[PDB]
């Protein structure tokens, strides 16, 4: 039923490169779903988590985990995850994270989402929630919704901050329950320690911006 959520299977893995012992022995850990009820999800998921290891891109998760295990250096790791952030009115907003280590000073964390409409049965991208013409009104909404998070975090007075970290946009927008959540990269918008800054626009704020079939049922 479309006002019942979609049941999932988790598929969890961890994989030591093999005949390898001790602490630097390469690692693979890949958490995904499997949706037995909507199947067409299921390489949808797949192949925006193979987008996050980017060049052509490996034919599955089993050959991406294959060839990182086959090619890795000692101590390198790759982690990536899929999981249901929310399920509402037909929706499905499942939550992409990777984290990759090859050496250097640090990892690389990726964050991403997928808005899957079961009514359409269809990945929803910023053009579909939107009335034709309204980017511009959308990413001007999304300017006050920084000018909170600024506020919220004690950054409002911060110059400096601001010079050295002005708005940009994002390609992770998800149609959450409560607001539009405008999910950031690390280091687009502010320092690693902020993590990923998450924006939150009010729906009332995009009254003629997003269409009013995508407004969440209250």
């Amino acid at each position: 039923g479309l006002d019942d959520p979609l049941p999932t299977e988790r598929l969890a893995s961890e994989h030591l490169k093999p005949g390898c012992q001790g602490e630097q022995c390469p690692l693979v850990n890949i958490d995904t779903l499997k949706f037995p009820d909507e199947p067409q999800l299921d390489p949808i998921v797949e192949r925006a988590l193979l987008e996050m290891t980017r060049t052509p891109l490996p034919a599955s998760l089993a050959a991406y985990e294959r060839q990182f295990l086959d090619s890795a250096e000692p101590g390198w790791s790759s982690y990536l995850q899929a999981k249901v952030r929310e399920q509402h009115d037909g929706l499905v907003i499942i939550e992409l994270s990777s984290y990759l280590f090859t050496g250097g000073a640090h990892g690389m964390p990726g964050r991403g989402f997928i808005n899957y409409d079961r009514r359409q049965h269809k990945v929803l991208s910023l053009q579909d929630m939107l009335v034709p013409g309204q980017e511009e009104a959308f990413w001007k909404q999304a300017e006050l919704a920084h000018k909170a998070w600024l506020l919220a975090n004690k950054l409002d007075q911060d110059a400096d901050f601001q010079k050295t970290w002005p708005f940009q946009r994002t390609p992770h927008v998800a149609l959450t329950f409560g607001a539009v959540t405008l999910k950031y990269d690390a280091y687009s918008i502010a320092p690693y320690s902020y993590a990923h800054p998450e924006l939150k626009i009010p729906y009332p704020r995009l009254n003629g911006i997003v269409k009013p079939n995508l407004f969440p049922g209250r």
